[PDB]
């Protein structure tokens, strides 16, 4: 394995250095306004070295955006899909590009066999290609990496059924900024090419000056390079014709044969496109080679890459039909002048790859390396996309929340081939594609309409109980005995329990175990733990009385907490916010543990009084002027007092300290140690009342953060021997510290309300001397350091914090987790933020037409982690990357793929069994099962499961490695005939595999196993 800590790669290009080098100027460039005007020797072609040029023909096409996915389908895309089946019929030199497979897969279905033969002829001849291929052209700030993979792995696998072809080329032209996890996902995929846009113009300039616009893009730990995709970065301001021609747009603008009038469509640089016709060609010619020539200067070889599109392009057959003919008499007369040494024809995007390899074959070009990230974007000016990172933050935690019912949908019914009817396949299916959607940079981004937010809301909740169904129907059927199973697939078996979506406050959607004399007296309750190794978690459920007890289901007494079930209120009589107790449910809280993969079960029995193994919290109300708080029959009294500090420990995890405003201040690890000052803060942003307005992409704050004004809040503490906690009713934020033993667990419930133009952040202030450095990640995936640069606006020091972010001098690092990604930076020495929410009245002139107003409630979940690291093996400091501890990488874990809970509905379940999975191996704490798939429906005689497996890289701090068992995927279910290793998509087999034993990966690496089965 390749050490990914100890060796400093050795990179042409590394973004961190280069972003602390460039000035970042933004100085007129003329007519090319963020660049320099390009001069070319004209002699520099002949007839023995010619530019070959690649129109390449496109049509972008938001799955969801200003319009719905089925309005954009039904208005603009089936027609644009049609019309290139019919124009590329019949005109056999045209090309096209197509990237989205959720439109093309809605458009394939809906034909008819003639045209669906035809349809498979225009791509099997190559004048129709699939660039990327997956569901969605995916964000690449917000998204997860495994959501990244299914959604890839979505378009792919249809395309390969439906097309049969895997394109090995992306095409990423509209995400706002660009991440390596692409690359890293794509390289392991099969892909061996792509190409990006949306960079800083300042980037732009800089590579383009020293024709590193084509490069190796390696990942920022990898010394040997194994994991380098060449990368091809456009260089101008937009992907749209004016922009892709060449350096000056009032001259490409007059070859967008859409733009003279009939279409509605104009060039704003006021010099209209004219028909081509042969009195003309040659001037015409001349100006658009010159631009080619221009275009080409900036990149290392004679071939060249020429965009032909724009947004939804390509519907009407007049507009084929103009951009047709009129580039086909250019290219005729420009390919019949000897002097302008050219080549030039319609291609597609693997065509201008291939061509640029066999230049780079022939000794023409060698490509520069490059490692790091492209955030954060900006396009002009002071307007960085760091707005984004937050928007719609409701959305952004039901993306993670999702992400995890369909791993744990996927797993748990993988265990056993399903009848048909069970319509197992068929709920996935839809649960896998409307995550996969919602991946799109309009979806998880918050950049769409009010009314496409709610449509992929809509898609996404009935996403969940997709997935619901699935995993209660497996639990069944795992955990009853085989000779009882008697299954009726519409049944619901169990419900599902979530305690943190949406959430306590949010909505009042948990259901109470109902228990009592009269009516039942236990229930049965099971535990799906979908890691790869055993778990111990505590778990809450709602009961219908504080008298409960807990057994396993060998009877074995489980020690249990219970506490009342408290809610908060904005009282708009007193005009405070205060919690009121439950006279009618109870939680109780208990430890679970669950083997690898597998399941649980306990009962829950009510008793006429307290049970010998269950404990009550005691709450604390602080506020001046209490009054009485009941709580039926929970059997301790609620005690009020007037605000004051407080201090809490839970076993023989840290002692933290809070404010009498219920925040944290100091967090001291261990008996002896420090009270390490670590105080949390909410602050507001507003907006800017001359100049550039906030909207859903840009963050334009008016100022550095101004504090919230909290008044006296009140503030409960709840006091137990497994769990306790301190919340805080604050205007917009329900804060909530709770301390199970280990990392103390933040939640917000967070209601921005009505505060226009208002942007709420959570900052965290220590004494760490981090200076200008912290750490980010991206996509889940890796955490790449970041520096803090005055020299940029505060936006532009605002980066995606998609699962975690930390801070860390000699010896203290303090590391936040998040459930959900936002945006967050480190402003000063020893400072984390995240921004919660974001309310914004204005447009941000990118074309959404609407503000950010239609904010509702979200609970954002996160774990704190200080630690001591002065005995960690860390990176160099030139090393751009760093890596989690273990109990950070843990913390993670609990956040993003918790226990899931189920409640048996019925009165009893006979046949129950105890657990499942036991005999699981247990594997190290680095390693995960991401995705386990089976592959095959019940007719396949060769079943087949598919398993990626990841391992993460942790720090090293002198924690002995524990006596771990080996995982083998491809034995974990049994008859065994084949092991393979695959492509992360499952479609292509890469090795045989010796004595079917699937290896465990290095670190940082990713790999894909299916096992095949003869039963
Ligand atoms: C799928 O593509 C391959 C190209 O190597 C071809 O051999 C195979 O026959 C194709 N399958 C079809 C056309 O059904
Ligand atoms: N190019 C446009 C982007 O700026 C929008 O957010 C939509 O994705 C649209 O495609
Ligand atoms: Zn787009």
């Amino acid at each position: 394995c390749q050490d990914v800590v100890q060796d400093v790669p050795n990179v042409d290009v590394q973004m961190l250095e280069l972003y602390d080098r460039m000035s970042f100027k933004d100085i007129d460039g003329g007519v090319w306004k963020q660049g320099w005007n390009i001069k070319y020797d004209p002699l520099k072609y002949n007839a023995h070295h010619k530019l070959k040029v690649f129109v390449v023909p496109h049509s972008h096409n938001d799955p969801g955006w200003i319009q719905t996915f089925e309005e954009y389908y039904q208005h603009d895309t089936k027609h644009i899909l049609s019309n290139a089946l019919r124009h590329l019929h019949d005109n056999p030199e045209m090309k096209f590009i197509w990237a989205e497979i959720s439109y093309f897969a809605r458009f394939y279905h809906d034909l008819g066999e003639n045209k669906k033969l035809q349809m498979k002829s225009i791509v099997k001849n190559g004048q129709l290609e699939f660039v990327t291929g997956g569901w969605v052209m995916p964000d690449e700030a917000n998204s997860h990496w495994r959501n990244v993979l299914l959604q890839l792995t979505e378009g792919q696998t249809w395309l390969k059924q439906f097309m049969n072809v895997t394109p090995t080329a992306s095409w990423a032209i509209d995400p706002f900024g660009h991440s390596p996890t692409m690359p890293y996902i794509l390289q392991k995929s099969g892909f061996k090419n792509m190409l990006i846009q949306r960079t800083h113009y300042s980037v732009k300039k800089e590579l383009a000056q020293q024709r590193q616009l084509e490069f190796l893009w390696r990942q920022i730990w990898d010394n040997k390079g194994d994991t380098a995709l060449f990368t091809h970065m456009m260089p101008f301001y937009s992907y749209d014709i004016p922009h892709t021609c060449g350096p000056d747009p009032k001259v490409c603008c007059q070859f967008d044969f859409k733009r003279m009038g009939s279409f509605g469509l104009s060039c704003p640089w006021k010099v209209p496109p004219r028909t081509i016709s042969d009195q003309n060609v040659a001037a015409r010619s001349d100006l658009l080679v010159d631009q080619w020539k221009k275009k080409a200067e900036l990149y290392r070889t004679n071939v060249l890459l020429i965009p032909l599109g724009d947004d939804f392009r390509f519907k009407q057959n007049t507009e084929w039909d103009v951009q047709r003919v009129n580039y086909e008499r250019l290219f005729e007369h420009i390919n019949s002048q000897a002097h302008f040494n050219v080549q030039a024809q319609f291609g597609t995007l693997q065509e201008y790859f291939d061509a640029v390899h066999q230049a780079e074959r022939a000794g023409q070009a060698e490509f520069p390396t490059l490692s790091g990230d492209f955030f954060t974007y900006a396009d002009r000016s002071d307007n960085y996309w760091s707005g984004y990172y937050t928007s719609r933050p409701y959305h952004k935690r039901m993306d993670r929340v999702l992400m995890h019912y369909v791993r744990a949908a996927e797993m748990l019914s993988a265990w056993h081939s399903w009848d048909g009817m069970a319509r197992i396949e068929e709920r996935l299916e839809q649960a896998r594609r409307e995550l996969s959607l919602f991946q799109h940079h309009d979806g998880i981004t918050g950049t769409a309409k009010t009314h496409v937010v709610v449509d992929y809301e809509q898609r996404m909740q009935e996403a969940l109980k997709a997935c619901q169904m699935v995993m209660q129907q497996s639990v069944y059927r795992l955990l009853t005995k085989p000779s009882i199973y008697s299954p009726d697939f519409s049944f619901s078996y169990f419900t599902l329990d979530d305690s943190r979506w949406p959430g306590s406050g949010v909505e009042d959607s948990r259901t109470t175990i109902i228990l009592g004399e009269d009516i039942l007296p236990s229930k049965h309750v099971v535990m799906h733990n979908t890691l790869p190794h055993w778990r111990e978690q505590l778990v809450d459920f709602y009961v219908s009385s504080p008298f409960v007890s807990v057994t396993d289901l060998a009877n074995n007494p489980v020690e249990a907490q219970v506490s009342p079930v408290w809610s908060w209120h904005h009282d708009t009589l007193t005009k405070t916010i205060h919690p009121q107790g439950s006279t009618t449910k109870y939680r109780i809280i208990f430890k679970a543990r669950v083997p690898p993969m597998g399941l649980a079960t306990y009962v829950l029995t009510i008793s006429d009084s307290k049970p010998e193994h269950t404990s009550y919290a005691s709450n604390l109300l602080l506020r001046k002027n209490p009054t009485s708080l009941p709580l039926g029959q929970y059997p301790e009294d609620v005690k009020f007092g007037d605000p004051r500090e407080i201090s809490l420990r839970v076993g023989n995890g840290p002692t933290l300290a809070f404010s009498e405003q219920g925040l944290l201040k100091s967090i001291q690890l261990t008996q002896d140690s420090p009270h390490v000052p670590v105080h949390f803060k909410f602050l507001k942003y507003g907006v800017r009342s001359h100049g550039d307005r906030s909207g859903a992409y840009l963050f334009l704050p008016n100022g550095p953060a101004s504090p919230v004004e909290l008044g006296q809040p009140v503030v409960l503490v709840t006091k137990g021997k497994l769990e306790s906690s301190v919340s805080v009713g604050l205007p917009s934020v329900v804060h909530q510290t709770i301390m199970r033993g280990g990392a103390p667990e933040i939640r917000n419930l967070v209601d921005i309300g009505s505060l226009d133009n208002t942007e709420i952040v959570m900052r965290l202030e220590t004494h760490i001397d981090s200076g200008d450095i912290f750490y980010t990640d991206l996509n889940g995936l890796q955490f790449i350091k970041r520096r803090r640069l005055d020299k940029l606006p505060l936006q532009a020091n605002y980066y995606p914090i998609p699962s975690g972010m930390f801070i860390e001098d000699a010896n203290t690092r303090l590391t936040l987790l998040t459930g959900q990604p936002l945006g967050g930076s480190s402003l000063a020495s020893g400072e984390l933020e995240i921004m919660q929410d974001r309310r914004l009245a204005s447009d941000d002139e990118r074309g959404l037409g609407q503000g950010v107003l239609d904010n509702k409630p979200v609970l954002h979940i996160y774990r704190l982690v200080l630690e001591k690291v002065n005995n960690c093996v860390r990176p160099s400091k030139l090393h751009p990357a760093g890596y989690l501890t273990s109990a950070a990488h843990k913390a993670s874990q609990s956040l993003l793929d918790p226990l899931d809970k189920f409640i048996f509905a019925e009165n009893e379940w006979i046949g129950a069994q105890g657990q499942f999975g036991g005999d699981h191996p247990s594997a190290r704490e680095d390693l995960d099962v991401s995705v386990m798939r089976r592959l095959t429906k019940s007719s396949a005689k060769t079943q087949r499961v598919g398993y990626v497996l990841h391992r993460t890289n942790l720090m090293q701090c002198g924690t002995p490695e524990e006596h771990t068992q080996k995982l083998d995927v491809c034995h974990l279910l049994p008859n065994v005939a084949r092991c393979e290793r695959t492509t992360l998509t499952f479609l292509q087999n890469l090795e045989h595999l010796d004595g079917m034993v699937a290896p465990e990966v290095c670190p940082m690496e990713t790999a894909a196993y299916v096992s095949s089965h003869s039963s």
